[PDB]
């Protein structure tokens, strides 16, 4: 069950964070990911869209949400590569994202769930 080390693409939708439905915070997230095994440990990577915009994302980590890690930033197309470890592929991962606006008073959060 447990997979050989190497990078691979995994796919991946977003659902929203309270109910079994699409989110629209997909057209931010590229699928599919990079899956990275090294040692054991699976390591997640993907684009990022509209990154400006996208002020925050987090990932729940021990019944917390921490902010991800950025690998990348390309002020160009306004995207950005953002990582996390993930130790149950099988099991959907709750996000956090943070949008933020500035054309106008508009900053709001969405809960999301990550399903591989
Ligand atoms: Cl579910």
């Amino acid at each position: 069950t447990k997979l050989a080390d190497g990078k691979y693409n995994i796919a991946f939708t977003v659902w929203k964070g309270d109910k079994d439905e699409s989110s629209r915070m997909n057209r931010y997230f590229e699928s599919p990911a990079t899956l990275t095994v090294k040692n054991g440990k699976q390591y997640v990577s993907f684009k990022v869209k509209d990154s400006t915009s996208i002020k925050s994302f987090q990932v729940e980590k021990d019944g917390q949400f921490v902010e991800t890690t950025v690998l990348s930033e390309n002020k160009k197309d306004n995207t950005r590569v953002v990582e996390f470890e993930v130790a149950d592929l099988s099991k959907k991962l709750n996000g956090k994202v943070k949008i933020n606006i500035p054309i106008i008073n508009y900053n709001a959060s969405y809960d999301i769930r990550f399903v591989f």
